[PDB]
Parts: C-alpha cells; structure tokens; sequence
C-alpha cells in the first residue's frame, strides 16, 4: 500500500536558486514588479529624445503608405461586408474555379445562395473582427442572412466576384504567408532578398489527442526538412527557421502530467530539433498560457543540456514581457545558455493570452494575475528585458518581437551602435508587421535584420490599432511608457476596472481563494499538508446537544484503495437521532434570538476557518470521498462561497418578522461531502433554524470536520448536531415529530419517500412541511456544425468524466449534429484515452473512483446492458492498480434514440446521440420528455440557434460555449425543476426565505412587468363583481417577479444570467370560489397556467371566462392524468390540507412545491400564498471568450 | 409613423419597410431581421414533418427563419430621447386557402 | 424638413435595397391631405417615384 500522497506531485527536479527566484514571482503584486521594472528600462535624456524621434519617423512613414474598399466601393453596410466575407469563403471550400464560377454566374448572384453552400455564418466572427475591429462570441446568423440576401439582389455578382477575390488574398496570402510549407517557402524569397528572414508557423496547437498530436508532428517534421532544404547552408540567422508549441505535440501537456510530458513530449522535441540541428536553421519554442512557462522551461533546460544537441545554436524560446516572471526567467535562460554553451535564441514578446490569463485567474481564485494588467506595464516591462538581453548578446541571441514603433525604437537606442547580423534581431508578424520593418531592414533603413513569423496552413489599446486611429495624435504613439509609468502616483498599481480574484464581487462578499496547482511552491507545501492529513486520526461521531453519543463504529476507507483507512465513524441509534430532534426542538428559541447578522458572522467566521484549513481539508476529500485535488480544491471554495453567500443575503433580509421554521434536518451527499452539507446547514442555521445534519453514510469524517468548523466558529451545540449513519438515521430524522423542514440533496427516489413521510405531518402553523430536494438530472449538451470541435471536447471530457461523473450536472447525453458527429466523435474517444484513472492522492490523476462497490455494480450492469444491445461502447483501459478499490473506467455509449437512456446512471457514462439538422426542435423536446431539468449545455456560434434552443429547453441551470459543471454560488445559483429538484436554487437569492415563516424580499427581487393574462383575469374578477378578488390579483400581479432578469457579477469572459420564469401548470386545490380567485390570481400573476381540482365543485364560479385566461385553465378530475405540474396551491383546513398534500405526494413525476393555506388565512393575509415559490429559477452562463478573445477586456 | 387598425394599413411612413410595398417583390430592408423563432410556428413544423409534408415543413422552417418578429432597434435621433422600433404580430391573419399545400404555407407565414 | 427628411430617407432607404429584382409597380397615384400639404405630399410621391414608379 503506498503511503498516501508520498508521491503527490514531485517536481521534474530539484528547484534551482533561479528556478525558485522565477516560481516566487509568479502572482508578484503589480506593484511590487514595476519599481525594478521602470529602473531596468530607464535610459538617459538624449537616448529618450532620439528614440522618440527615431519613433516619429517610422510612425510617419507608416501614416503615409482592402476590405474598407470593397464596402465603399459597393455601399456596403458592416454586417453586408460581414456576410459577404462569409460567402466568399463558402465559395473558396469549392475547388474547382470553373466550378464556382460557374456557381457565382448561375446560382448565388440570383439569390439562391444557401441551397448551394453549416451556416454560411460559422466564421462571421472572425470576418466581422476584419471588417469592423469588434469581435463578438456569437453570430447573429439572421441579421447576416438578411444582410447577404439584400447585398446580393442589390449588387449581384460583381460583388460577389469582389468579395470571392478579396477573401482568397486575404486568406492566401495575407493572414497565412502560404497555404503549404512549399507555397510559403516560395513566397518568401521577396524579402528575404530585402534583407528579411523568416520564422515558419505550422498552425497546430492544443492537441486533443494521440493522433492530432503525431499529426502537429508529422507536420512540424515535413516542414523542418522544407526549410532546411531551402536554408541551404545560410544558417540560423541569415536562413529561415520554425516555430513550435509544445501543447500540439501533446494532448496532456501540463504540470499535472509532468511526468508524461518529460516521458513523451520531450523526445519528440529532441527529434524535431536533431532535424534542425542538422540542417541548421533556428527552431523556437512559442510561449503559450502562463501555467506552462516552468513547465517548458524543464524540457528547455533538458534540450540545452543534451550532447546530441551539441553543435548547434538554433533552439530558441519565447518568453513573454507582460508576465510577471519574465526578467526572472530571462536569468534563468541567460545562465542555461552560459552552463550549456548554446547561445539560446530568445524572443521576447509581449504575450499573447492576455484575456485568457485574467479570466482564468479570476476563475481559479488565485492570488493575482500571472501577467500585468495595465498594457503600459507591459511595455516597460518589455524595455526592461530588452535591456537585461542585450546585455549577454555574447550567450544569447536576442529577438525582439514587436510591431510597437516606440518599443522599437527604444530597443533600437538602447542596443547603440555596434552591430552585426547575429547580435541581435527584430521579429514581425507576416502580413502586418512588413510596412513597419520596411523602414527598419537594409542599410538605407536602420540596417537592422527582421524574422517574419510566417503562419503557414489551410484591441483598442494595441499599437496596430493606434497607428490607424485618426485622433491618436504621434506625441500619443511615441510617449515614452517607462516616463509615463514613473510619474504615476503609484507606480505598478492594477488597473481600475479588473478586480481581483478575491474582489469578484465587490463589497457583497469575499470571494473564496483557490491554489495553483501549477506553483511549485504550492505543491511542495501542499504535499506536506496532504501527507499530515493522512496521518490524523479523522473520527465522526453522534454529537448530539448534550454531547458525543456512543454508538456502533466502522472504519471509513478510501473509494480508491480500500487497504487505506480513512478514519473511523461512530453511528447514530435511531433513538439518539430522535433524542436529537427534541434536544434541537428544545434549543429552538434559543438560536433564533441570536440576531440574524450574528448568525451571519458565524458563517463568516467558518469560512475564514475552512479557507486556513483548506489544504488538510483537500486531503481529507480527496482520500475519504474519492476526489481529486483540483475538484477538491473546488469543494472547499464552494463551502466558503456558501457560507459567506447565504451570510450576505442573512445581512440583506432576514429580520425579526422572518422567524424561523424549527429543527430542519439536512441530509447531504456522497458526492460533494463538504459544499453541499455546508451549503444545507449554513442556510438552515443563519436563517434562525436548529439543524441536525445527517451526512452521507460514505462521507462522514469531512462531514465531522465541517461541524467541528462551524462550531468552532460559534455555532452552539444544542444548534448544529451531527447524526452519521445510514438511511434509518435519515428516516428517523425525517419522521420526527418536530423536524419542521427538510433539505435533501440525493437521489429522485429518496426524495420521494421523503415527500411521503412528510406529507403526513403540518407544522404548528397547520402549513406542510417545507422539503428543499436537490435530485438528479439527465443532462444534456446539443452541439451543431459551428461548434468548435476542441472546445467541445474539452467541455465534454470534462462535463462527463469530471468526479468519475459523480456530478448531479455531470453531462449523460450528447447530443451530436450528424454533420459534424463523427469528427467530434473520434476527438472524444482519443481525448478519453488520455485520462488518467486510479487513487486520487496524485496530481496526475484526473479521473478518481466511484464512491462505493455498489455504485460501480450499479454503472457496470448498465454498461454491460447497452454493449448486450449492440451499442458501441469505448472504454478507457484501466490499469491494475485500481483493483484495490472502486473504478469505472470513463465510458462512451453510442445511443441510437434518446429513448434508449431510461434512468440516470451516476458515473463516468456518456451517451452520445446524433441528430439533423432539421430535427434540433424536436429533439430538445425529446431532452425535455425526460422529465428532468437540471443542468444542459448548448455549443453554438449562431444566436438564432442560441435563442431558439434556450427558449425551448426546460432546465435550471444553461451553459453556453462552455462545460455544464461547477456552479459557483451566487453566480450560477445551482437547481433545477422537473425531476432534478424542487427548488429554491442553492446559492441563489430565494434560497434563505424558504427557511423562515415569512419569506423576506430577496435583494434585487422585484419585475416590472405584469402578467397580461392576470390582468385580464383581475378584469373578469371586476366584471364578475368581485372586487376584493381583482384588487388581490392585481396586487399579485404587482408583487409578483416573474420576468426578472439580472446579470450576476462574475469573471470576465462570462455573462451569467438569472431569470424568473412561470413554473408552468400548477395544480389548483380550492375550497371556496374566494379561495379560488385567489389560487388563481397568485398563479396567473407568475405566469403559470392551472389546473382546478374538478372535485372542488367550483366549476360554475370560472363562468365566461376571457379566452386568455381561458387558455390558461383547465380543470383536472384525475390529477396524475393531467401533469406533470410545477407547484401546488392548496385551500382548506388541517385535515383538507393534510389529505390533500397525501393525495399530491402520490402524483407520478416531479416532487410538488405545495403551499397551503385556510380559507381565513386567505382572506386575512395577502401573502397566504408565496409568489417566490411560483415562479422558477433559470441560471445561464455564456462563455463570452469563446470566440477566441474578451471584446469587453 | 403610421398605426393599425381604423389608423391604417401600414406599412410606417418614414420607415423601413415602406419602400418594399411599393414594388412587385420587396426587398430586405436595413437592420430588418430577428433571432427569435415563433414556438407555434416550431410546433407547427414538426407536425407536419409528423405527418410527410416534407417541403411544408421546410417551408415552414424558412418562414420561421426569415420573419423579423421580434425585431427591437433603437433608432439614432437626438440626445435625452430613446426612440424604439418593434415588430410585434400584427393580430388575428384572415386565410382564404384554396389547396391544403396552400393552407399550409398561408399558415406557415402567418404563425411565423 | 419632414418633407426634406422624407426625401433624403427614401432616397437612402434605396441606396440600402433597391435592385433590378424589386419591380416597380407601375403609375401610383398619390392622394394627400391638407393638413401636412407639402411633407405628406412629398413623402409619398417621393417613395413612389424612387421606388421606379411613375406618379399622378
Ligand atoms: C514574431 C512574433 C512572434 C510572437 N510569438 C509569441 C508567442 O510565442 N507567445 C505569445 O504569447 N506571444 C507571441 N507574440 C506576441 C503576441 O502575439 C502579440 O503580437 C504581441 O503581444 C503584440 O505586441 P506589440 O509590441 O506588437 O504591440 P502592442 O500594441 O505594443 O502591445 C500589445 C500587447 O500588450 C499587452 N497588453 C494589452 N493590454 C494589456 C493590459 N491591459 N495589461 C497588460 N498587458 C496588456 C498584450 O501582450 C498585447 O498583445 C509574438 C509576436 C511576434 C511579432
Ligand atoms: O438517507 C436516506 C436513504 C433512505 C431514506 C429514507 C428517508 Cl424517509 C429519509 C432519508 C433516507
């Protein structure tokens, strides 16, 4: 048995002094970086005053010498030129000149344009960035369809022929020097006889697979010997070299898979750079996100270091000047260079990801951001490491990157007046940066070489904006950054407008603080925590008011190895769990006198407890609940998120009229053994309630902690009793007499027998029982022909396998656009076969196991169910390894009909469907037909797409252009309908009104819109005579917050949405014609339609309805016959409410938000029936950076 | 300008579409589109896929595509005024189908 | 000026759509009122015409 986390993640090798001076800067505050920054670039006066004229002639060269014609030539508006775009390259897919000409002529110039030609539009964002300069995530497919037919019926073929010819030199020969290695080869020598030299990017990045990697290889390799055929003996500073990046010669380039990437990825490195080596031409290595530069900085130290390598000086290595580690890192290379004798060849460049990397920041929680976030900062930083490089020009070869003219002439000063080729060198980008370095290459210029980045294949604040922006004067191009950002009252201070990971959401609350699994430091000291985590001798036990209780204990062990004992939990009799009930009963009084801000700052306190206990907290979930780090690390943030959540809405609401329900008895589950039991019991406690908390049988230890926690913090005893044990501890719990609520996240089946039990009890106020039920969900993600394939992949491998699937959000059915389906396919079974599946105390581990013996049978008899049916299954091999413990190996079925899925199946099993294009509506009814309505993802590039499938599909919680799992608290505020819960969403705004007798008003809740339908009901109410009646349904009207729609802070890159919608039928039980009205009323008013209990005999009292609201209405004498419904209102006395709340519990189908009130409470209190609990919750993230950049950043 | 009802037949004086009534096909005029798909009319397509009238249907589907229901522009005008332009259903289509083809298409646009 | 606006509008509003494919319908004869007798008078003889249809 090896000992836990004794292998957790070691570094490829020993941190040098260099390395760790480089790890230390990594998330270095701003204004710690820039002082040395400013003083490394600093130059004097008479070198500031010729770079800034030196600056002013190139820019005036450059303001005095395509697309913009083409729209002026034919009157072309912006979405025209768009579409145009877009067509012309549909029509360049065609090869056959003759062939699309003769298209042209005879089909598209007459209009008929999209019978002959995916949406034309797949790209139009792309196209639009070139018309326009603005990029947007998603296409409005419809205003270019409407935009293309009315250019084409104006301007017919000769715009057509115009937009064919531009699009072909635009995508030829301006974004790519050639189509093939040879064509650009071809293309080169133009410039190269100018003095130019070229660096040739074969487009390849991010392999998903094996084969996309050995593909990005073969590539990589065919063009090497292209170019070291036409090198010729020029060598590599006069002769062409290659570009490549790391993360296209492997699919699992990370730090997690360290050891992968140095067994398997560096040996290709070495093979393509012995085939430079021996043609000698230069190959570099382009820098990609930030939490790969140390990373590649071991397969640079291990290249310099090989004597198969010797000899040659080519190998080269960006580093990026807007990161914060990049004067650190240019010490660590200059001394590679001096300990192996290569002069490395070193590109310094701004960087690329900018957006990415603040998003991502934001998203991990992380300190800081690995990269500057004013553009200023950046460019001294640049001058600052040009400034460290040109001073080991004897041990490196510095290659200044930039088409910034007064970066350039900087640097150009900077270097003074001795030069010869190979001391240094500029770089550009093929098809932008060539008129700059016109005035810069050949000795009638500057005299200073320049390398084109030469992509070869089939931003406001930027200088090559700048340039073409009229009103940026010169004196605005040429000032000089390392002045400007001197004079600032705080030099090095963050931009204004990004915050902070941890300033997310401003004064609401503190946002939780993750760890970068990426830091070196971090993962040194976290393994030492992980390994005295497992050490401690975890125990839970029945901590009742009165203290530990004795009780039977079992050994609690780790899904992934059972030989390793977790801890020990000691169960709770079903006679303690009821003592706990009366105990808790007892104390009632006593909590819900603490002010509600003091319960507040309990659940502040637990959280600032958890975030400094977070790292022995990781190890305890990732051994006792089968986790792996990072979803661990996700799991204790989301503890955090909840209690400081539902601690700010507590200061937001709750007051001394909102008084609380009772015992609340909160069972929890398995899967997320900390979040979700915090997320439960916080609620309940800050809302005033006593809670017993029953956590899942097979997560008691973390569950013992999360209470010691919240105790700890000043929750009382008597307040917060922990009950471990099975079911029947849940079952007593339930069925004590004074539980007065109960939250449940689990299984659909235990939920209704849940409701069951409940459904036999009032409260002391003579109203149900309130059930939070959190269920599972079936959840779906449609994907159509203009998804990206790699991010799918990606948000599929992840929404799937992610936790073993062990997600309630965890993606069960994708469903394919047969166009596109078997490309995506096979991306998915290579991505699959990437996983890496066993204990999960190793970072290289992605997939853990399944929470128990049974769960596993539970998966396994389904899988083997579909291959006995024929369906194609794939199936990641597992090694040996895992016998010890509990795995399923993450799984693909091919399905032929939605139908053939006929129960959730909570493991690592995707079901993959395909569908026409034609059928997309019909099969979003068919992901409804399910019942469920949890989690559902939609991979699309088009809005029309966008709008019709999110208004049709019936879910809580939506995902755009992104993976469907990992709700954040009060971001995605996390529920569903249907069989996936009853509501209200966990870690939204309704959650804590739920929890009191009186619900408060939720922050931001109100609408101002106003159901028509319950307007013409209060109409029909007056016409009828009843007016008490229609001046409460126009009241419900007003109260009501159906409509509202708000967009909750959150990253950048994201838009997360939260509506409220109708819930939609709800069943109707009156008792009265008053009753009924006001039943009615109250559901009409959230948008729902009805339908009336035909057994209330009130059917002549709804006598000539208006056909609107008579649509709305229909009336049920067989209740189960007529749903599904979303909610019930129910009228009548204790015993009426009582047998009807039995008669609902026993309807098929979804679990009913029941509210009940008498005839007198209806005529007495205007908010007898809640409206909170009418309307239905829908959370929408949209990933806006899904387009390839952050318009708005 | 321009109302319905006992005010007019439309189509706005001083708008987008007016042009288009007067000559024999009607072009698409500036900003005139909308992502928004009628439900009934998506209903309406699928039951006749349901029930083989498959160019129907496809029509069906192009009628949902290319109707600007929907449609909410703000128009450019003077500073300190927001001036909106809306399509909206125009109410309750009067059909005098003469085939059940014919029906189907009437309907077709008229739910889109 | 609405009479101006008119013109200058349609005269755009055609710019924007108008090709060999949209047909004039033939003489349109244009009835106005005496309330607005030049900008409504222009307006709708001004669509007309530019429209490719001759005006009474
Ligand atoms: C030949 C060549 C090779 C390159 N190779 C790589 C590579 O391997 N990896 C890579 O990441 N990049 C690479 N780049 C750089 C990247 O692609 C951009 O071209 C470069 O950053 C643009 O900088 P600039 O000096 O041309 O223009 P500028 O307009 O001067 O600088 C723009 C840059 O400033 C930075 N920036 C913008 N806004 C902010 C902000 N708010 N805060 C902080 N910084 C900001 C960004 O880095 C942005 O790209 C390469 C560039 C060239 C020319
Ligand atoms: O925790 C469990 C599993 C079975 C069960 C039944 C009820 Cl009535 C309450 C709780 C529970």
């Amino acid at each position: 048995a090896p000992a836990p986390f004794a292998d957790f993640a070691p570094p490829v090798r020993p941190q040098s002094t260099l390395r760790r001076a480089i790890t230390a800067a990594y998330r270095r505050p701003e204004t710690e970086c820039l002082p040395p920054l400013v003083e490394a670039a600093t130059q004097s006066k008479e070198i500031r005053d010729a770079a800034a004229s030196t600056a002013r002639k190139l820019i005036e060269a450059l303001r005095g010498k395509g697309v913009e014609g083409l729209v002026q030539e034919y009157s072309l508006s912006s979405q025209e030129g768009v579409a145009l775009m877009c067509l012309a390259e549909a029509l360049l897919r065609i090869p056959d000149t003759a062939t699309r000409d003769a298209l042209i002529r005879d089909k598209i110039a007459d209009g008929n344009w999209k019978s002959h030609l995916r949406s034309l539009f797949v790209n139009a964002a792309t196209w639009g960035l070139v018309v326009t300069g603005k990029l947007t995530s998603t296409v409005n497919d419809r205003s270019l369809a409407a935009a293309l037919t009315r250019l084409i019926s104006r301007c017919g073929e000769p715009v057509i022929r115009r937009g064919v010819d531009m699009a072909m030199r635009m995508m030829g020969e301006q974004f790519v020097t050639g189509e093939t290695i040879r064509e650009a080869l071809k293309r080169s020598k133009e410039l190269e006889e100018k003095g130019f030299s070229y660096s040739y990017d074969m487009l390849g990045e991010a392999a998903t697979t094996a084969a996309d990697a050995e593909r990005y290889y073969r590539d990589y390799e065919s063009a090497i010997h292209a170019i070291g055929k036409a090198s010729a003996g020029r060598g590599i500073y006069e002769g062409p070299g290659i570009s490549i990046k790391l993360s296209a010669l492997h699919p699992r380039y990370s730090r997690a898979q360290a050891a992968r990437v140095m067994g398997e990825l560096l040996p290709r490195v070495k093979a393509l750079a012995l085939l430079a080596k021996n043609y000698d031409i230069g190959l570099n290595i382009d820098a990609e996100e930030a939490d790969r530069l140390e990373l590649s900085l071991d397969l640079l130290e291990v290249l310099c270091l090989d004597g198969d390598l010797s000899g040659w000086n080519g190998m080269g290595f960006v580093v990026q000047a807007y990161g914060k580690r990049c004067p650190f890192v240019l010490d660590f290379i200059i001394d590679l260079a001096r300990r192996s004798g290569r002069r490395i060849m070193v590109r310094l460049v701004k960087g690329a990801y900018w957006d990415a990397e603040i998003k991502r920041a934001q998203l991990d929680g992380l300190a800081d951001f690995p990269v500057f976030t004013r553009k200023i900062h950046t460019d001294v930083s640049y001058i600052a490491c040009a400034a460290k490089l040109l001073a080991a020009t004897d041990v490196v070869f510095p290659q200044f990157a930039t088409h910034n003219a007064q970066t350039l002439a900087a640097i150009y000063h900077m270097a003074g007046k001795d030069f010869h080729v190979g001391k240094y060198e500029f770089q550009c980008l093929h098809g932008m940066g060539e008129p700059l370095y016109e005035e810069v290459v050949g000795r009638g210029k500057l005299d200073r070489p320049c390398r084109i980045y030469a992509p070869v294949g089939t931003a406001n604040s930027s200088f090559v904006h700048r340039i073409n922006d009229p009103k940026v004067s010169i004196d605005e191009l040429i000032a000089d950054p390392v002045e400007v950002v001197r004079a600032m009252p705080v030099v090095g201070a963050k931009h204004d407008r990004i915050a902070l990971p941890a300033e997310l959401f401003g004064d609401a609350r503190t946002n939780s603080a993750g760890l970068d699994l990426s830091n070196e430091e971090t993962l040194a000291s976290l393994t030492e925590a992980l390994r005295e985590s497992a050490a401690m001798k975890w125990t839970a036990l029945p901590q009742l008011a009165t203290g530990p209780a004795a009780g039977e204990t079992r050994t609690v062990l780790n899904p992934g190895d059972h030989r390793d004992v977790v801890g020990s939990v000691t169960e709770t009799s079903e006679e303690d769990a009821r003592r706990a009930v009366r105990l808790a009963a007892d104390a009632a009084p006593d909590w819900a006198a603490v002010p509600p801000s003091e319960r507040a700052a309990c659940l502040d306190r637990a959280a600032e407890l958890m975030q400094a206990r977070m790292p022995t907290l990781l190890g305890l979930i990732i051994r006792e609940a089968g986790k792996s780090a990072l979803n661990a690390i996700a799991e204790v943030r989301e503890a955090i998120d909840f209690l400081r959540y539902y601690a700010e809405q507590t200061r937001r609401t709750l007051g001394p009229g909102h008084g609380p329900l009772g015992p609340i008895v909160c069972i929890s589950p398995w899967n997320f053994p900390l979040a979700i039991f915090t997320g439960q019991i916080a609620a309940a406690l800050v809302a005033g309630n006593p809670v017993l908390a029953k956590p899942a049988e097979e997560t008691p230890l973390i569950a013992a902690e999360g209470v010691r926690i919240l105790r700890e913090a000043g929750i009382p005893a008597s307040a917060l009793q922990l009950l471990p044990g099975d079911g029947r501890v849940g079952a007593a719990l339930v069925a004590a007499a004074e539980t007065a609520g109960v939250m449940f996240t689990g299984s659909t089946e235990v939920a209704r027998l849940i409701q069951a039990q409940l459904a036999d009890r009032l409260s002391p106020a003579g109203r149900p029982i309130p059930l939070i039920a959190e269920t599972g969900g079936q959840n779906a993600m449609i994907v159509d022909s203009s998804a990206l394939a790699e991010q799918v992949v990606g948000d599929v491998i992840t929404s799937a396998f992610d936790s073993a699937g062990q997600r309630c959000s965890a993606l069960r059915v994708l469903c394919l656009q047969e166009d596109v389906a078997d490309r995506i396919l096979t991306m998915l079974k290579g991505a699959l076969h990437e996983l890496h599946i066993g204990r999960t105390d190793r970072l290289s581990v992605d997939v853990g196991p399944v929470i128990t013996s049974e769960a596993k049978d539970n998966i396994e008899k389904h899988i083997e169910r579909m291959r006995g049916l024929g369906r194609k299954v794939e199936q990641i091999g597992l090694a040996s390894e895992t016998g010890v413990g509990t795995f399923v190996p993450p799984t693909i079925i091919e399905l032929e009909k939605l139908s053939d899925l006929q129960r959730e199946v909570f493991g690592p099993v995707l079901h993959v469907i395909r569908y026409r294009r034609d059928d997309l509506d019909r099969l979003v009814d068919d992901v409804n037909a399910t019942g469920y309505g949890l989690t559902f993802g939609l991979h699309t590039r088009l809005d029309e797409t966008i709008a019709h499938v999110t208004s049709r599909i019936k879910a809580g919680n939506l995902y755009i252009n992104r993976n469907i799992i990992g709700a954040v608290v009060g971001v995605q505020p996390f529920g569903g309908r249907g069989l996936s819960g009853t509501g209200p969403k966990a870690g939204g705004p309704l959650y804590l009104g739920r929890l009191v007798t009186t619900a408060p008003v939720p922050p931001q809740h109100s609408s101002v819109h106003t159901d028509p339908v319950l307007l013409d009901f209060a109409k029909w109410l007056d016409g009828k005579g009843a007016r008490a009646e229609a001046e409460a349904a126009r009241n419900a009207g007003s109260s009501s917050a159906l409509g509202l729609d708000l967009e909750l802070p959150g990253p950048v890159g994201e838009r997360n949405l939260y509506t409220l919608h109708a819930r939609g039928r709800i069943l109707l039980v009156p008792a009265t014609e008053s009753g009924l009205y006001h039943q009615l009323a109250a559901a009409l008013a959230t948008g729902n339609s009805v339908a009336i209990d035909a057994a209330s005999g009130l059917q002549a009292s709804l006598k000539n309805l208006p056909q609107t609201v008579g649509l709305r209405v229909s009336w049920s004498k067989d209740w189960a016959a007529d749903g599904p419904f979303a909610g019930a209102l129910v009228e009548g006395d204790a015993e009426r409410i009582r047998a009807v709340n039995k008669a609902i519990a026993a309807l098929p189908g979804p679990l009913l938000l029941v509210q009940a009130a008498s005839s007198g409470e209806i005529a007495r209190n205007p908010d007898a029936y809640c409206l909170n609990w009418l309307v239905e919750e829908v959370s929408a993230s949209i990933n806006t950076a899904a387009a390839g950049g952050n318009a708005s950043l």
